[PDB]
């Protein structure tokens, strides 16, 4: 493949220096897929990755998630600005009477947490959770990247579309997008695909149990099914209502430096230089809140993802119809996907 050397040079060192186990890399160029597999799936087995092995993608979900919440918008299930109690009797007579849909989807309710408290570990506790919580912001003031936010708009969406989440998406939205071997629950058949993940110790893990996990980060997917994601979101799909959907997710709602948040991707205007890009996926813009701004007036859209013992990034540039996948079984440093990518993005726009 005459893309080999240049991907090789850039994750090789990556895979080293991090002790990757294996990764899955997809670029998208010139509308054909390319694919790149290193190492294994399975340490003790040697079940090598290809692009049909199952990564955990962590937050990258919240793209698909946010699809599906556009996907109800275009059906008129449900409004961006609808109040979020609109869609769950269970909140009528809390602070979600006072904060919208679209707020949820881009973590600007308020200071929603990154995640739900300890404790808060069934559906009991979870409505109890969201009954009692006070805001800590002005509805959409500030930005704090949230699971209980982002889950929740996804939770609700579903049961405005009058359907669980999971089978929505594996029944619906997913086939619609051209990804059949994208999962919230990985079935039988598929299991010997899925790749097991691995902590800083080197032990076998995959991800824990947790209430809208399936909203916020629970998708397994391959990188090939991303890939397909990723040219949806370029090339477009057959279904008029889900390309209605995908377009609305590229919408800019406000901005926090140079990155613009939309309905699940993060975006920034194109060419991208690498400190930009390292400044709107960092430790400051993940884990603090920070004040929204006026939204960017070429883009690039991306999004990382992680779990305890996978990590996960997606970016692609529409209007140069090239895209990058990247899908590994350790949870590695943000900054050293973010570097990679650019660095491979770089070569394949020319
Ligand atoms: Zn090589
Ligand atoms: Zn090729
Ligand atoms: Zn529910
Ligand atoms: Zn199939
Ligand atoms: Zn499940
Ligand atoms: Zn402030
Ligand atoms: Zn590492
Ligand atoms: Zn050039």
């Amino acid at each position: 493949d005459p893309l080999r050397p240049v991907v090789d040079a850039s994750i090789q060192p990556l895979l080293k220096e991090h002790r990757i186990p294996g990764m899955a890399v997809a670029v998208l160029k010139d509308g054909k897929a390319h694919y790149f597999n290193y190492g294994v799936a399975n340490r003790e087995s040697g079940a090598g990755v290809s692009e049909q092995t199952l990564f955990e993608i962590g937050s990258v979900s919240k793209t698909l998630t946010a699809t599906l919440g556009a996907y109800a918008v275009v059906k008129g299930a449900m409004q961006l600005d609808d109040k979020a109690s609109r869609h769950a009797p269970w909140l009528k007579g809390s602070a979600f009477d006072s904060i919208t849909m679209g707020e949820l989807a881009t973590y600007s309710a308020g200071g929603l947490p990154l995640q739900f408290p300890e404790e808060v570990d069934s559906s009991e506790k979870m409505r109890a959770y969201y009954r009692q919580w006070a805001p800590v912001y002005s509805p959409g003031s500030h930005r704090q990247y949230s699971n209980p936010s982002i889950g929740l708009f996804g939770h609700l969406a579903a049961s405005s579309l009058k359907q669980p989440f999971a089978p929505l998406m594996e029944q619906t939205l997913l086939p619609g997008l051209g990804m059949h071997h994208t999962y919230v629950n990985v079935p039988k058949q598929a299991m010997a695909s899925y790749a097991y993940g691995y902590s800083k110790e080197d032990k076998p893990i995959r991800v824990n149990p947790g209430m809208l996990a399936d909203e916020a980060y629970g998708i397994k997917t391959s990188s090939a099914d991303l890939l397909r994601f990723v040219k949806a979101n370029i090339g477009g799909v057959d279904d008029k209502a889900l390309q209605q959907a995908i377009s609305l997710t590229h919408q800019g709602h406000y901005s926090v430096g140079g990155m613009t948040q939309g309905l699940g991707w993060e975006s920034y205007a194109y060419p991208v230089t690498e400190q930009t890009l390292l400044a709107g996926n960092s430790a400051k813009v993940i884990l603090e809140a920070n004040p929204t701004a006026a939204p960017r007036e070429q883009v690039l859209f991306n999004k990382t993802g992680s779990t305890n013992g996978f990590g996960a990034y997606v970016a692609f540039v529409p209007a140069r119809g090239i895209g990058i996948v990247m899908l590994a079984n350790r949870n590695y440093p943000i900054e050293a996907r973010i570097k990679a990518a650019h660095a491979i993005l770089a070569q394949l726009a020319g």
